[PDB]
């Protein structure tokens, strides 16, 4: 009953958050087994950000130039390397709170929980989504670098994101846990374009399905639409084109509500062209696109 | 950078979640020290909900009629009592994961994080607020009874809420950790009125202050307003009347943005009478009222 944008329980991730201090720069790290992961720009000063040569910058750094603080217990650094944009600091002591984990590169449109670490410690948790421009609309202040995005399958944590930078628009960019940036972004202080931020169409349909389950039906229309004609009005409104795969993913919601996928797309076409006229759907006046169909299925059962 | 409705890290609360099974009814409990707290309606069947005499119902129950499951370790019940609407089950083993905690009755308008326990285990976390009608707009399915609301001050957990029922409107009602319901609600299956759900005015002003800090200023107007004249247009739009205390709480945001409180109320008056004209503030077309001024201060520093 009721629909909320809830995140996974961050208990398994809080036990892996550490502080990495290189010189005067500090940020958060991920302590899994005997390796600490953090953005490689921790080794840069206020000047190096404009044009950093991370290879030349890391060469002048040694193992002892890294302060890894886990609450109060310091970790001895026995090795370091650079995998793309992530810094892998091998420590002596393995984390006893290491959960079952794996690394995964998340596709645009998929959601994940973010443990935002303000003021040098786990401070908040929220649910967000990977936008088509490979940016996220989150909440990151100074000291939030190293904040990780993750998903939890029963007992396994799927770490997928690590925050690095904020675009001049205010949106955020980051990498996966193997160092590769999501999008055409590079860890360097310079004006970078994000690109057109289209709307995840399959997530919007999943949110409309969640509205029917929760009682809101005013938007249910008396029309239908084909797949190509819906995509015609989709490109005009900066919506991603719907594919037959997206129809298959929305399978369980169509069978649970008795509303076919193409009928739901027909309704969505009317909301784009006519607006909501001030009305609300699930307490919002905007088509929400931060709910994957798997998130709706999880919460509605 | 960026504004999100983030919740506190639920790591300290997950270690206190247990399953309480009385007969065929199961729900979640709060294992603090050697006491387990849960809604007292766990002892009711499907029929007792219509007209329960909890005293007569609890008399026919003994210590062994309560299955307290903490993951896999069962807890031996050595005592039980009824404090208003909460069931205090004294167990033999004290919870080793018991954090520094205390109980607090939250005032309407204040926010707190909720660890929603779907399917018999901690499943999600979200931030919500106590509405003026003492209800909350959350996400609670069957088996969510026993889900707790809490706030975290550095190391101390302030447990303030426990979910019990859902109103026929879909909104949720609950009690504090001493058993007293928030509002005129009673644990009994019968049509109960929630009352007029006014808008927390001080929270809306705090959200507008957060919009100025984040760059959105289109709503900043060129007028001012007194306190009594703003309350005149406040009652018309189902907004709570602003008091001089509310002005004092908004102190830090006015001194940080250089915008006086009465000037911010002047802007808010224009949004109520003219709407947003389809525009957005912090990515929303509705005046958000689930951010206390302390939440904005926490996230904007
Ligand atoms: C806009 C800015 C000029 C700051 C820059 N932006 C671009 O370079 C862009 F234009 F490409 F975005 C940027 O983000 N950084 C500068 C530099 C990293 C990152 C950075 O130091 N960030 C802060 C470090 N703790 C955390 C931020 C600050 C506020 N809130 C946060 O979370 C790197 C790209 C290597
Ligand atoms: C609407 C209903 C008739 C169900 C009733 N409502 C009213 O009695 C009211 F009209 F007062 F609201 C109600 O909530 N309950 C019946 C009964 C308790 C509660 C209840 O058994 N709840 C479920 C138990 N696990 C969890 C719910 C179900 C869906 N999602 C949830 O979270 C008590 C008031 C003692």
């Amino acid at each position: 009953s009721g629909f909320r944008k809830m995140a996974f329980p961050s208990g398994k991730v809080e036990g892996c958050m550490v502080q990495v201090t290189c010189g005067t720069t500090t940020l958060n790290g991920l302590w899994l087994d005997d390796v600490v992961y953090c953005p490689r720009h921790v080794i840069c000063t206020s000047e190096d950000m404009l044009n950093p040569n991370y290879e030349d910058l890391l060469i002048r750094k040694s193992n002892h130039n890294f302060l890894v603080q886990a609450g109060n217990v310091q970790l001895r650094v026995i090795g370091h390397s650079m995998q793309n944009c992530v810094l892998k600091l091998k420590v002596d002591t393995a984390n006893p709170k290491t959960p079952k984990y794996k690394f995964v590169r998340i596709q645009p449109g998929q959601t994940f929980s973010v443990l935002a670490c303000y003021n040098g410690s786990p401070s908040g948790v929220y649910q967000c989504a990977m936008r088509p421009n490979f940016t996220i609309k989150g909440s990151f202040l100074n000291g939030s670098c190293g904040s990780v995005g993750f998903n939890i399958d029963y007992d396994c944590v799927s770490f997928c994101y690590m925050h690095h930078m904020v675009l001049p628009t205010g949106v955020h960019a980051g990498t996966d846990l193997e160092g590769n940036f999501y999008g055409p972004f590079v860890d360097r202080q310079t004006a970078q374009a994000a690109g057109t931020d289209t709307t995840i169409t399959v997530n919007v349909l999943a949110w409309l399905y969640a509205a029917v389950i929760n009682g809101d039906r005013w938007f249910l229309n008396r029309f239908t639409t084909t797949l190509n004609d819906f995509n015609l009005v989709a490109m005009k409104y900066n919506y991603e084109p719907l594919t037959q795969d997206h129809v298959d993913i929305l399978g369980p919601l169509s069978a649970q509500t008795g509303i076919a996928v193409l009928d739901m797309c027909a309704s969505l076409k009317e909301l784009l062209q006519n607006g909501m006229n001030g009305r609300t759907i699930l307490g919002s006046a905007l088509l929400e696109d931060e709910f994957t169909p798997f998130d709706v299925v999880r919460q509605c059962s």
